[PDB]
C-alpha cells in the first residue's frame, strides 16, 4: 500500500503480464499492436520535429531532447495498453515460468509484429497525406530521409547490438514501471531509458518499422520544389529501397531485438527471482 | 485504491463521462464551452508569447517549448470541466454503447462548438483592447499575422489529416488522462502530446477560432506605426479573410477533428473494450 | 480519498475559503495581507534577477524563465496561507452566495490591499538597504528602471484590460489548485498559469506596487557611479512620479483586477455550479 | 491523511521541532551540525561547479542554474535531519511558545554554528587536497577566488540586509517544507526559494563559512601554474584575509541571518498563529 | 502511511537492507552485481553521448546536464535491486550493529566486485561490437579517449579524495532515498546527488571500470579512419594502459570509495543513532 514494488514482486507481475498477454484473443493483440505502432510513429514523429534544424546545436543536447520526446510514444504504449513487440518478448519470463506455450509465444510475436507494421504503414501514409515534409522549407524532409538513410548503412555484427542494445533499454524501461503504481510514477521512470537509447542511435525494429518507409516515400514522391529547397536529388539516397530496408535493418535488428529484450533482461531475473 | 486505472476501466470512465456530458443542461454546456474557448485563446496566446523572436532559436527546440506552453489551455479544460470541441468528439463511445442517442449528440457538439467559438471571440476582443500586438518592438502582433497567414495556405486534404492528427493527439491526451487519480497525473500525463501536435504543426479547429481572427483583426486595424516597426504592409497579409477562414480551414479543419478524434480514438477503444 | 476534486467540490472549498477569510479577524488578515505582499515582491526580485543581462536571449525565452521565477511568490502566497488581494477578490463567490455581507468584503478587501502595500514598502526598503541595484554593473537597476518605466505608458483602457488579463490568470491558478490535495499538486498546477501573464506582460496590481516604488527609488537616490555603468541619466525615466504611479497604472490595474478575478472566475463558476 | 498541512498545523508542527531540537543531546547536536555544514559546502561546491564558464551565458540565466544546484545542499539538510543554523535560528518559535528557555536556545545556537563552522572546514580540507581548483584550466579555482573576493566588499548595513534577505528565503523553504507530507513535497516546494536567495546574491553565514575560507586557502597555497593559467596573481585578491572574513562578513551577516530567520518567519507566524 | 520516513527509520531500513544483502546467496549477489555494472556503464554510455560536442558550451552547464543523464544508471541499480559497490558499502552499517561478521562483508564486497568488473566488461564488449565510437564523426570515441586520459593522470592522494567524494556523494543518495516510499520519491531525489560527483569530475571505482577499458579498446583498436576524422594519432592517448589504470586509479579510487561510504554517510549515522 502506497509504496513501490520490490523486485521479487516486479517480476511476479512482468510474469502474470505476459501470461495474460500470452492469452488474450488474437484479434484484440492484433487491434492493440495496431494502436502501438500508431504511437511509435507518433513518438518518430515527435522525434523529427523536435530535432530538426539542429545542426548548430551541439550533438548531445539535440539528441537528448529529441529522446525525451520521443519517450512519449512508450509512455503511450504503457499507459493505454498495446501491444508493442518490443515489450511483447518480455512473455519469455512466463514461457520459461511454464505458465505459456510456445506456440501461444510464436503466435503472439507474430501478431503484434504484424499489427506494429500495419501501424506504422498507416501512420506514414497520414504524415505523407499531412504534407509534413515540407517544414522548415524542407528541413523536416531532409531530417527524415537523412535519418532514414544512416540507419540502412549497418553491418549485420552492428545492426544486431544496436538492436540489442535499444531493446535492453526498452525492456529495462518497462520492467522499472512495472514497479510503479500510479501514472506517473509509471511515466517519468521511463523517459530517461527510452532517452538514452534515442540519444545514442540504438535500432528499435517498431521505430524504424516507421522510419525508413517515410524516408523511401520521400525519395520516390517528394516534389521538385523540396529537392531544390533542400539543396539535394533523389540520387543521393539511393541505398533507401524496401529490399535494402529488409535486409540490412529489419532482420538483424529484430534479432537484435530479441536477444536483448528476452535473454538480457526477462530471462536473467527470471533466473534471479523466479527461479 | 491509490493505483492508475487500467485500460478497460479507462474505457468506461470514458464512456460515463461521455454519458454525463451528453445529458447536461444546454446553459450550463454552453457556458463551460465559453470557458474552454477562453482556456484555448489562452494557450494560444501563451504559445505566441513563447515563440516570439525565436527565428534564430532552431526550429524543433522553439516549437517544442511553444508546445509545452500551449498544454496549459487543454491542463486548464481539464481541471476545470470546461466542454472543448476536441473533448466532446470523445462522446461517441456513449452514442455506441447506446447510451445516448443522435440528438444528444448533435446538440452536445452544436452547442460546444457555438460556445467555443463565442469565447475565441471575447478574448480575441480582450487581446485587441490590452494592446498585446506592440509587444517586443512588433513581433508579437507579427508573429501572430505569420501564424495566421500559414494556416489559411493548406489543401482540403491536407486539412483534413492535420485536424486528423491534431485531434488524435489530444484525445490521446484525454484518455491517458483519464487514468490518473491526481491533479498532476492529469496535468503532466498531458503536455507531451499537446506539445507533439503544437511543434509539429497539427491544426486544431478551436485553436485556429482564436488564431485567424485575432490575424485578420491585426491585418486590419493595426496602427501605421505597427506596420513601420515590422517592416511590412497589410496586402503581405491579403489571403487573411474570414469567407477564406471558413472555406479553408475551418471545415477541412473541423471534419478532420470528427475523424480523428471520435474514430481513431473513440471508436477503436469502444471496439477493443467495450464492445 | 486520494483523488482530485471535481469542479463541483472545487467551487464549495471555493466558497468555504471565501467565507473563512472574509470572518477572519481584521489584525490577522492584515498581518497576512503583508506577509502577501513580501512574497509578491521575492517573487518579482526573482523576476528581476532572472531576467537580468537577456537582452540576447530570445523574448519569449526569457519572460517564460522570469515567469517560472515568478510563480514562486503565489505558490508562497497559497501554501503559508497569505493573504492576497488578487485572491481576496474571490470571496465574491462567498458574497454571491450569501455567506457573507457587502461590509465584510468590502472591510476585507480594504484591509488586504493596505497590508500588501505595506509589505511592498517593507521590501522595497529592504532591497535598497541591500544594495541590490548595482548588481552586474548596474544592469540589475537598469532593469528594475526599464521594467518600472515600461508600465506607466499605457492607456486606461489598455491598464483595465491587462489587469483583467492578469487576475483571470492569478485566480484560474488559485481555482486549479483548490483541486489538488497534496503540497505538489497545489504548486505544479500554478507555475504555468502564473508563467504566462508574467511572460505576456499582463499587470498585477501588487505586483506593482513593489515594482514602480523600486523604480522611483532607484530614479532617486542611485549613485552617479550606477548612471555611469549603465550609461544613462534619471532624467531619461522622469515619467517614473509616485502620482503617476498612482494615476495612470494603480487605479485601472486594480479596477481591471477586480472585473477580471471576481467577474470572469468567480461569479462565472458560481452561476455555473454555485447557483 | 494525503493532505497537506493547514498552516496552522504547519506553525504547531514548526513549534514540535523547535522543542525536539532544542531538547537533543548536546553530542548529538554537534554530529548532525557537522554534517550540516557538510551539506552546505557541498551544495557550494555544486554551485561553483555548474556556475564554471558561464562568463558569456546570460547573468540571470547562469544564477538560476546556479542556484538551482545549491538547493541540494538544504534538501540533504532538510531529509537527512541535519541541524543547520539557518534552520535553527527557528526554534525561537518554541521559546516564544515557553517549551524552552533561553539557556537551551543559546546552547543549541552555540552548538550548531560551531558544528558548522568545523564540517565547513573539514570539507575545505578534503576539496583541497582533491585538487579540484585546477578543474577547466584554472577556471574553478578563479570562479572560487571571484566568489570569495566579491563577499568581502560589503559594508555592514548592506551585508546585514543581504543575510536578512538570504535567511528569510531558508526559513520560508522550511516552512513551507513543514506542509508537505512526503519525500517529493519536501523537496521541490524547496528548489525555488533557496534559487532565489543564491541567484540573487544574498549571503548565508554556513554557506560563506565555506566558501571564503577556500578562497583564502587557494590564494594562499595555490601553484604557479594556475595563476599562469588564469592570468592573475595572488596580489589581486590581498583582501582575502581570515580577519577580514571574520569582520566585513561573518558577524553583519549571522546577525541579518537571526533578524531575517528568527523575525520575519518564525515570530510572524507564531504571533499570526501560535499566540 | 503517506508519510516520508523519519531519519532514525531511514537508518533501520538501511541497516536491515544492509542485513539482508549481506546474507543474500553468493550466486543471486553475482548476478546482481553483474546487471548493477551493466547499469553503470549504461549511465556512462548516456553521460558520453549527452556530453559529446559541448566544447563550445559552458563548462558548467554541459558536465550539469551530463550528470543528469548519469543518474539514470544508479536509478536504475535502486528500482532492480541489483548490488553495486558504492552502495554494498554501507553494510558497514550492519557490520557495526552486530547482525553480520567481517567474513560476510568480505565476501559479500568481493562478490559485488567482480560482479561489477565483469558486467562493464561485457558492456564494453557490446559497446565495441556496436560501433558506437564513430559516432558524430568519431567525436564520441573521442570524448570517451579524452575521459579515460584525464582519469590515469592522478595523484594517489588526490585519487583516494576524489573516491571519497564521489562514494560520499552515491551514499547520501541512497541514504536519501531510504526515506523516499514510492518510485518517484526514490528516484528525484537521487538526481541531484548525483549530478554532483559526475558534473564535478569525482571519480567511482565501477564508473571507472567501464571508462578506461573502453578507452584503453577503442585507442588499441580504431580504424584509422576513425584517427583522421578526429585528428589525432594513438601515441597521444600512451598513458591508456591496463597497468596504469589498476595502479593509478583503480587502488585509490577504490580505497577512498570505501573510505568515503562507509566510514563518512554509514559509520557517521550509525553513531548518531543505531548506536
Amino acid at each position: 500500500p502506497f509504496d513501490l514494488l520490490l523486485p521479487a514482486a516486479m517480476a511476479k507481475v512482468a510474469e502474470e503480464a505476459g501470461v495474460y498477454k500470452a492469452t488474450k484473443h488474437p484479434l484484440k493483440t492484433f487491434y492493440l499492436a495496431i494502436t502501438a505502432g500508431v504511437f511509435i510513429s507518433i513518438a518518430f514523429v515527435f522525434y523529427i520535429t523536435a530535432t530538426t534544424g539542429t545542426g548548430t546545436m551541439p550533438f548531445g543536447m539535440a539528441k537528448l531532447v529529441g529522446g525525451i520526446c520521443f519517450s512519449l510514444g512508450l509512455i503511450l504504449c504503457v499507459v493505454c495498453g498495446a501491444d508493442l513487440f518490443t515489450s511483447t518478448v518480455l512473455i519469455v519470463v512466463a514461457k520459461a515460468s511454464g505458465r505459456i506455450t510456445w506456440g501461444q509465444l510464436a503466435k503472439n510475436w507474430l501478431n503484434v509484429y504484424f499489427g506494429n507494421l500495419v501501424g506504422a504503414l498507416l501512420f506514414v501514409l497520414l504524415m505523407w497525406l499531412s504534407g509534413e515534409y515540407m517544414t522548415a522549407n524542407g528541413q523536416w524532409g531532409l531530417n527524415v530521409l537523412q535519418t532514414a538513410d544512416h540507419k540502412v548503412h549497418h553491418t549485420f555484427i552492428e545492426a544486431v547490438c544496436l538492436g540489442i542494445l535499444a531493446n535492453l533499454m526498452v525492456c529495462l524501461a518497462v520492467w522499472m514501471s512495472y514497479s510503479g503504481r500510479s501514472l506517473m510514477d509509471k511515466a517519468f521512470i521511463m523517459v530517461l531509458p527510452v532517452a538514452m537509447f534515442v540519444a545514442s542511435g540504438f535500432e528499435n525494429s517498431i521505430a524504424n518499422m516507421f522510419m525508413i518507409p517515410m524516408g523511401i516515400v520521400i525519395r520516390d514522391f517528394a516534389s521538385p520544389e523540396f529537392w531544390t529547397a533542400v539543396g539535394s536529388a533523389p540520387e543521393n539516397f539511393s541505398h533507401l529501397t524496401v529490399m535494402n530496408f529488409i535486409t540490412d535493418n529489419l532482420i538483424p535488428v529484430t534479432i537484435g531485438n530479441i536477444i536483448g529484450g528476452g535473454l538480457l533482461v526477462g530471462l536473467t531475473y527470471w533466473v534471479i527471482y523466479l527461479r
